[PDB]
């Protein structure tokens, strides 16, 4: 059994059941004896009786056995075999690998129409020249689309948190869009998220097919089959229940990997049963790797450009701060440009027990309490949070104008402090979904809703600015020893 | 006992001895009664018999008391009270500071005459305007020698591995520079590197001077004195032989912090025993926190550079590659300007079983062999050693020429390579030493004397390069994705 209080520790790796669009047989490490088969290796096959226990050589054939083996030479990354021939001459498109020494063979019916290189070639030139990551994103959803025909493909980045947010989307009209939705990371489990590590590509046929169980479940010794890099890999009945929900019949996911993190997943939706034969799936998976490539490198570039944009900033106020003889006079006629090096929905001015604001920042009364807190944890170092709340209670009363605080020591001796503020996040929601659309339950309840993990996701992040990245906080040290450094010079 | 067997581990931190410049007085949390003394107590502070179990107010004075325990409200950082007047009239700069729940005060004679702040702003204001790393830390040296009136000043970087480079000196003519030289890791042992990023600042008087014991060493429960944060801690005897071998009567260190590491030593060596007063050691402190946040900015500022300039190269690289047709001949004409991108020795191209060679490579006939090792351990990203007779034992043959490779895969299809070469770190050596420099040795060895420090770190270096930086690797991987990006257009 599996429940919305179990399904976090769901052993998804090892669920002893495929996925009807083909078949499965497990050998031994040097696939000598059939250990396990999928119940379906009949009707695929045309094998009358069980097949484990009988050899590889004779299940299959002399012929096919010593060109699967001489493979399995050239590494847990699957080998595709496209359109191999059976003893009775049937053409079955083969998918090998070898875990846990155990080899596992997968069978589709073959295609042989479509070029893999062909098609991945003339998807991946069109996003090569892609020179913002908004116009890698944007361009991806609407290409692949039109080239793999789904209903919907969406785009998920990972936050910090876990959380999930929908930052691209193409669409058939008639459907509801989730663009700048946010899910919750309950939404897809630890193990999940290690498996979508493990494997680029992920297929689901036919969330309302029947599964096909694989037999043995369990051998002598007490062992699962782990299912770990198998495609027909059978999936969660609480995600199953979620796609039927959603009105969704099948979907195919890509993994974004960069800097060997998961970014997030390149997902399509169909409302009708839908399988890719293995050509297709080659392109989709060698898109997927480009896509990844491609964006790592955008992301390189925008987080140097950001850099190089605070050290121009900061160099123009340190040519200005040599002609003013009052850096105090200069601070207060300037600081809401420093607004410009870290994205910020305020920022604020503490010098000589003084204060100056610009945009949405704290109550004028309540920023004495600020200062004395931040003077007490500082230690003359950057200090920044998201939850001003959960640091100082009575920051609550004003989260809607200012939940995060980035706070920057400008003088070395003094107290004096340059604060960057942020509006709580559900403040900054730019969503475009009908908030009016009912979606139809099952057992499990409405929990499985897009409008349930949006509501959950909501109230997870109440009194929460978006996190302060990793630029952000390096940009913020820059700005302390420019501002405390030209402060030292004047007396 | 202590030898050089045993003094990786020897407890530095707790040696029951203080230095003769000064007086140490150790009292509970919250100053009330004298747990320990130094034996000297009685020569500076003029008080006769033992001070233990007395009270803190009738020792020092109800006056002075009310002032030291006002100051340690205002954290193990110590205050600085320089010029304080006692309860028979005399005049001491005292440290204080609070550490495992024991206060600790240091008395020294006061000087009350050099400006602390002013002194600062002088030297801070001379190094404000450096461009480079390199200016930096060459006029540091130059200008610290000129304003503390040391014999020698060094700079001191730890490499990847622990190992101590001098970079930069500034030194009396008559003395032996050790400018380009090398230290073992071993020189520096792991709990003085904690102590060096606990305390800026290292004092050390008098070599030869004779070390005035803490009364009583171990106490009723059976705890020593942890005199971590105590400026008049006394130094390691292996230390002080070194010194002696090298005719170094004091020293004062300051720490390098850079990204909250260790990044090095500003080391002050003096011939002849020498104490700076507290306002100096203010000043010297200040001096050493700006040159640490200067230099962090401007290491910040050398990498951005350095990324933009691969970028920029690449750019050009790609414009060209749209306008040649065969992509090989474009490689193999080029190949050598990829030399630019990352620092190396040599570079090579392997393109369809052909090797092309530029600068210091392996031999034309060992080549395959390692184009055979590459293709089995890369598996299509990034690969680097430092210490390529590690991974090759053959490849000891031509250590000289190439004992470093960094290896990029420049195809998704076939096994070709961009091939980076750097020649053993011993044949980059541009020391400038007397190398007939003979040192007068004490009971331990010749062990402790600069000539057999440099001979055990070149030991601990051979068939090894230059380790690739963070930066290096960072570059081969937006390299990776260029030339595999490309490779992939051209069908
Ligand atoms: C209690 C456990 C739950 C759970 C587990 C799993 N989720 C899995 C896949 C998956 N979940 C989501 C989440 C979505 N949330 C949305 O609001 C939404 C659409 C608007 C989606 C799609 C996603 C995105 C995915 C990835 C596939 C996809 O179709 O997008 C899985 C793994 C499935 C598998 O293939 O093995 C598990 C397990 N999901 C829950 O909602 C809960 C509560
Ligand atoms: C077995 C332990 C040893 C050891 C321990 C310690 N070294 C310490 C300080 C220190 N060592 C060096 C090394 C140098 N090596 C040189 O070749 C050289 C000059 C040419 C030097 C100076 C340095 C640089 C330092 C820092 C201070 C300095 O004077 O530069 C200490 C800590 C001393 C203290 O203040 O507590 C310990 C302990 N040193 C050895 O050589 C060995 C074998």
């Amino acid at each position: 059994h599996v429940d919305l209080t179990n399904c976090d520790r769901e052993p998804i790796h090892i669920p002893g059941y495929i996925q009807p669009h083909g078949c499965l047989i497990a050998c031994d490490n040097a696939m000598r004896m059939v250990l396990r088969h999928s119940e379906n290796c009949g009707e695929l096959l045309g094998l009358e009786g069980d097949l484990n226990g009988r050899t590889a050589e004779d299940v299959l054939g002399k012929r096919l056995v010593h060109d699967l083996r001489n493979a399995l030479t050239v590494t847990t990354r699957p080998a595709m075999l496209p359109a191999m021939e059976t003893s009775d001459g049937r053409s079955f498109d083969i998918s090998l690998h070898r875990y846990k020494s155990t080899t596992i063979i997968e069978f589709e019916p073959s295609d042989s129409d479509t070029q893999p290189l062909g098609t991945a070639r003339k998807m991946v030139d069109r996003i090569r020249e892609a020179d913002s990551v908004e116009s890698l994103i944007s361009r991806t959803t609407r290409l692949v689309k039109a080239t793999l025909g789904y209903d919907r493909v969406l785009i998920y980045r990972f936050e910090e948190d876990g959380a999930g947010k929908v930052v691209s989307e193409a669409k058939q009209p008639e459907l509801e869009s989730f663009l700048g939705q946010y899910f919750p990371a309950s939404d897809i489990p630890q193990q999940a998220r290690a498996l979508y590590l493990k494997n680029t590509l992920r297929i689901i046929s036919d969330a309302s097919g029947t599964p096909i169980p694989v037999l043995p479940a369990v051998d002598v010794s007490g062992e699962p089959l782990d299912l770990s890099y198998a495609h027909l890999r059978n999936f969660s009945p609480i995600h199953c229940e979620y796609l039927r929900n959603m009105g969704v019949a099948a979907s195919m996911s890509i993994s974004v990997i960069v800097d060997d993190a998961l970014w997030g997943l390149i997902v399509c939706h169909h409302c009708s049963p839908r399988v890719l034969s293995m050509p297709v799936r080659i392109a989709a998976a060698m898109f997927g790797e480009f896509f990844s490539m491609f964006l790592q490198v955008l992301k390189q570039k925008r987080r140097l450009d950001t850099i190089n944009h605070a050290h121009a900033a900061l160099d123009r106020f340190l040519r200005l701060a040599a002609h003013r003889a009052n850096l105090e006079e200069l601070l207060v006629d300037s600081f809401q440009d420093f607004a410009r090096l870290i994205p910020c929905d305020g920022v604020g001015l503490w010098v000589g027990n003084n204060w100056h604001g610009h945009g949405a920042t704290p109550p004028h009364d309540a920023i004495p309490r600020l200062a004395r807190f931040v003077a007490s944890v500082s230690e003359g170092r950057v200090w920044a949070t998201h939850a001003l709340s959960q640091a100082i209670p009575e920051a609550e009363i004003y989260a809607d104008t200012a939940a995060g605080m980035l706070a920057i020591p400008i003088s070395q001796v003094k107290s004096d402090y340059l604060l960057f503020f942020r509006k709580e996040i559900v403040q900054n929601l730019n969503w475009a979904g009908n908030p009016e659309k009912s979606y139809e339950t099952g057992p499990m309840g409405d929990r499985l809703t897009p409008r349930k993990s949006f509501a959950i996701w909501k109230e997870s992040v109440r009194l929460q600015a978006q996190p302060w990245s990793e630029a952000d906080r390096e940009i913020a040290e820059t700005a302390r020893i420019a501002l405390v450094g030209v402060a030292f010079h004047h007396s």
